[PDB]
């Protein structure tokens, strides 16, 4: 398999941080080979498995969000959709590429929209079934459509994704948790990023344990009578802080051109926000 | 825990690579937030065994080796050194830190400098005693002194050194073995680096695989009338090829200052050759 030389002085981006201060990989185009990549992980028959909720009227962002992953996510690799909805009826028939499978899992519906997206932790932790069906867990909005490459260069024990709008700020600025009274607390002096909770995953372990640890904190503020500034985020912040992620991705991965138009630091907009 | 905040924008290094196209961190100075590590570290009680041999001669380099490793090396982490000898009674007394310790183990001595250098795979693959007392094992050199410290920003399930005389350099300048006669073949228009066999390392599961494989490897050479070219380092080189390392050391981890002199894309020399 022949491929261009790296050459150790001559960086592939010089424009961004692509390693962090614990040595994750920060996941830009020009700092992976996906060809060297896709053979190692399809050497190991990887099985990713992406979850992805639509309760009420998120039903309508599915199609979309299916037909794009169709032909961006994880292509040549097996994919295990697995779509949590409380209208099973509603999920549209797409059509898949071989080596992909989708699963409706039927859920109940909180009335706000807080307990919607924070209960997600709850729903993915189910626990036997990832385990014994996928290797990694990949975990996103549905409101959202693939528009570029999404593959195994995101693939690791545990990811999370910078915010896109706080990615050039300073940790002052993070919208962390600032109440030392929430389990999602995090001081002025700390942090090292800000994660959006649009797109995390792991191996299916971390996964695991991330979304167990965030929905035991959860329960401990609201038998304390708090909620979390920014909810799940709040609280995946948190987590990230104490438990570093072994990849990082950039905004790359987590992008709204309408919002933020295509600076030229993001040679590629891979998984975007849909209007709304 | 209080610590500069990473910049996404603001890259630490923009004069060397320090991501491979595999997305292995490839490990510099200013690369990592070593106060970091090192609490990742000791929170799994982490110990580092550390190989060398010392055979004839070589017996002579192991006062300023230890000493020096008790000065920089894994330094408040647990260590084990195995030092293998054929003059076990020659090996100094150097009186170690807390939680380190040294056992010698007696090997016999093989005539030619080849096989000496060769026969260490075999050694060091011995198996059930590595797996039991340490986590990572490192691979390293005798003639050869610390100067600056070498942490757990090394450790990885499996990492090789660049060579200090072949990293600016281009494929086809690889002393890789070229004969298809030999196991270690590789291509003129393959690979990724030239790994010097000097300094390496892993788990213990990663570390007993390679060495198992480079003796297999080795055996079936001989059994077919070749010595590769470099000899071990030649089959390092083809195993590196073929399992990729999942970080890279830069030569600052393996110099040699009367050779190279101390250029400034070196921030430290770290482990540095001894004359001889
Ligand atoms: O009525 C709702 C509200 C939220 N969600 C799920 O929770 C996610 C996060 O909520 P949303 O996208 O509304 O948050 P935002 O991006 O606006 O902050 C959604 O993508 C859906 O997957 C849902 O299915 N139905
Ligand atoms: O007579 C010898 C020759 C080699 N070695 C071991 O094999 C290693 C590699 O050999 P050497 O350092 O001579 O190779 P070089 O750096 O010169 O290529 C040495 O560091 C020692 O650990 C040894 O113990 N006794
Ligand atoms: O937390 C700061 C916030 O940033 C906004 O731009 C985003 O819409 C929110 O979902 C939240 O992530
Ligand atoms: O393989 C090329 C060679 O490079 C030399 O500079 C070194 O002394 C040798 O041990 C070998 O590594
Ligand atoms: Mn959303
Ligand atoms: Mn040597």
């Amino acid at each position: 398999m022949v491929y261009p030389q790296p050459k150790v002085l001559t960086p592939c981006r010089k424009d961004v941080l692509v390693v962090t201060p614990w040595l994750a990989p920060i996941v830009w185009e020009g700092t992976f080979n996906i060809d060297i990549l896709n053979e190692q992980f399809r050497l190991q028959n990887t099985t990713i498995g992406l979850t992805v909720f639509a309760i009420k009227k998120y039903v309508a962002f599915l199609k979309l969000f299916l037909e794009t992953a169709e032909k961006h996510f994880m292509v040549g690799h097996r994919v295990h959709y697995y779509v949590f909805t409380d209208q099973p009826a509603a999920v549209p028939r797409v059509t898949l590429g071989t080596g992909r499978q989708l699963s409706v899992l039927e859920v109940g519906a909180y009335k706000r929209w807080q307990d919607v997206s924070m209960r997600r932790m709850e729903m993915i932790s189910c626990e036997r079934r990832f385990l014994s069906e996928v290797d990694y867990l990949v975990c996103v909005d549905v409101d959202m459509e693939f528009r570029d490459h999404v593959g195994v260069e995101i693939l690791t024990p545990l990811f999370g994704t910078l915010h896109p709008s706080f990615y050039g700020s300073s940790r002052e600025a993070f919208t962390y948790e600032r109440r030392p009274q929430s389990q999602a607390y995090i001081p002025k002096d700390e942090g090292d990023f800000y994660y959006m909770g649009a797109f995390f995953g792991g191996s299916v372990q971390e996964v695991q344990r991330l979304t167990r640890a965030c929905h035991q904190a959860m329960m401990v503020d609201q038998a304390n009578g708090i909620e979390a500034v920014w909810h799940d985020e709040s609280h995946l912040n948190k987590y990230l802080l104490r438990h570093k992620p072994t990849k990082v991705l950039s905004p790359e991965y987590l992008w709204d051109q309408q919002l933020l138009g295509w600076p030229a630091v993001l040679r590629k907009l891979r998984f975007t926000a849909v209007p709304k």
